[PDB]
C-alpha cells in the first residue's frame, strides 16, 4: 500500500515488497521517501497535451513512428522476436532524464539478465529496476507495476523526463487474472463496482506529461503468443495506448533488427509532434515501403523481369538502400537530425 520513492532508488533492484535486493550501481545521493502506490491519474486539466518528441535513437522509429513525451506506446511480440533487445535500445539510445523497468512474472534468470545488463548500461546510474519472478505470487506480480509506476510518478513530480517500461503486460494481465478468482471474479463475467480486472486500464493512464511538472513515457510489451496471433488481451490494450510498435516474426527471420514492421505500426500523435518536413518525408517513405512489398509478391511469384517496366525497375533498385535504412546495430544510436538526413537520402 506505500513503496520507497526518491533518488536514492536510483542503481537498486527491488522485489514485489518494495525494498531493495540488490544494486547495478551506487549514486551519492541517498533521498527515500514514501508515497502511496495506488495514486489517481492527472485530472485532465492537469495534463499537457503531448507536443514534443521523445527521441529514441533508433532510425525506424524516430522517422516513421515518432514518440512524444507523455505518450503510451504498445510493443507487440512474440517470444524470442528481440522484444528484450528493443528495449535495451530504446533505453541504449534515448535521452530520457530517468528510466523505471519493471518486470512483470517472468522466470528468473531473465531478472538476472536485465541486472546484468544494467550492470554495464551507460544509463546505470539513472535507472531502477522493480522485478516479480514466476515463485512470487500473483498479488506480488501486480504490485511490482504499480511500484514501477509509483516511482515513476515521484520523478515526474520533482520535474523530471521518466521512462517507463513494464515487460509484460501479458504476464501481469495472467497473475491479475489470479488476484480476481480469489475474489470470485471470473475473466468472462466479473464483480462491480470495482473489478480486479479493470486493474489494467486504471494502471495505463496514469502516464502522460504534466502542465505542473515533467512526464512519464511508458512502454507496454504484449505477448503475442503465438505468430501474431490476436490475443483478446491484445485488442483492448490497443484500444487504450497512443500508439503501437508491432515486432513481426517474419522480418526478425530474414535477418533484419530491430523487427519492427513500420507498415502495421503507428503512433497516434505523431503528426502532432514532428514538423511538415518531416511528416512529407515519412508520407513518401511508406509509400516507398508498401510499393516494395507490393513487388516483392511479384518477385516470389515468378512475374518480374528486369527492364520490362521502368517502374518496378526503380523500386527494385531502392530495396538497398531502404533495407539499409531500417536495419540498425543495438549498439548504435542516431540523432533526428541523422535520422532525418538518412531518410531523405532514401527517398532521392
Amino acid at each position: 500500500l506505500h513503496t520507497q520513492v526518491g533518488r536514492g532508488l536510483l542503481g537498486a533492484v527491488v522485489n514485489p515488497l518494495g525494498e531493495v535486493t540488490d544494486k547495478f550501481a551506487v549514486t551519492d545521493n541517498s533521498e527515500i521517501l514514501y508515497r502511496p502506490v495506488d495514486n489517481a491519474p492527472p485530472l485532465y486539466s492537469e495534463r499537457a497535451a503531448i507536443e514534443k518528441p521523445f527521441l529514441t535513437g533508433i532510425k525506424v522509429i524516430d522517422s516513421l513512428l515518432t514518440c512524444g513525451e507523455g505518450q503510451r506506446m504498445g510493443i507487440f511480440a512474440s517470444a524470442g522476436c528481440g522484444k528484450t533487445f528493443l528495449m535495451n535500445m530504446l533505453i541504449e539510445h534515448s535521452g530520457a532524464d530517468i528510466y523505471v523497468i519493471g518486470l512483470i512474472g517472468e522466470r528468473g534468470a531473465e531478472v538476472t539478465e536485465t541486472v546484468d545488463y544494467l550492470k554495464n548500461s551507460e544509463k546505470k546510474s539513472r535507472c531502477v529496476l522493480v522485478y516479480a519472478t514466476s515463485d512470487y505470487s500473483s498479488v506480488d506480480r501486480c504490485n511490482a507495476a504499480y511500484i514501477a509506476t509509483a516511482i515513476a510518478e515521484f520523478f515526474r513530480t520533482e520535474g523530471h523526463k521518466v521512462a517507463l517500461f513494464i515487460d509484460s503486460l501479458t504476464r501481469y494481465a495472467r497473475a491479475l487474472r489470479d488476484v480476481a478468482l480469489a475474489a470470485g471474479e471470473s475473466p468472462a463475467r466479473r464483480g462491480y463496482p470495482v473489478s480486479v480486472f479493470d486493474s489494467l486500464p486504471r494502471l495505463l493512464e496514469r502516464p502522460g506529461k504534466l502542465k505542473a511538472g515533467g512526464s512519464i513515457t511508458a512502454f507496454y510489451t504484449v505477448l503475442l503468443e503465438d505468430d501474431d496471433f490476436a490475443d483478446p488481451l491484445a485488442e483492448e490494450v490497443r484500444s487504450i495506448l497512443d500508439g503501437h510498435i508491432y515486432l513481426s516474426r517474419n522480418l526478425a527471420q530474414k535477418g533484419q533488427f530491430p523487427a519492427i514492421d513500420s507498415l502495421k505500426s503507428i503512433s497516434r500523435v505523431f503528426t502532432q509532434v514532428v514538423d511538415e518536413k518531416h511528416r512529407i518525408m515519412a508520407a513518401a517513405f511508406r509509400e516507398l515501403l508498401s510499393e516494395i512489398e507490393e513487388l516483392r509478391t511479384i518477385i516470389d511469384f515468378g512475374e518480374y523481369k528486369p527492364g520490362e517496366n521502368a517502374s518496378q525497375d526503380k523500386i527494385y533498385n531502392k530495396i538497398s538502400v531502404v533495407e539499409s535504412f531500417l536495419k540498425q546495430d543495438y549498439r548504435l544510436g542516431f540523432t533526428y537530425e541523422q535520422t532525418m538526413e538518412l531518410i531523405g537520402e532514401t527517398i532521392r
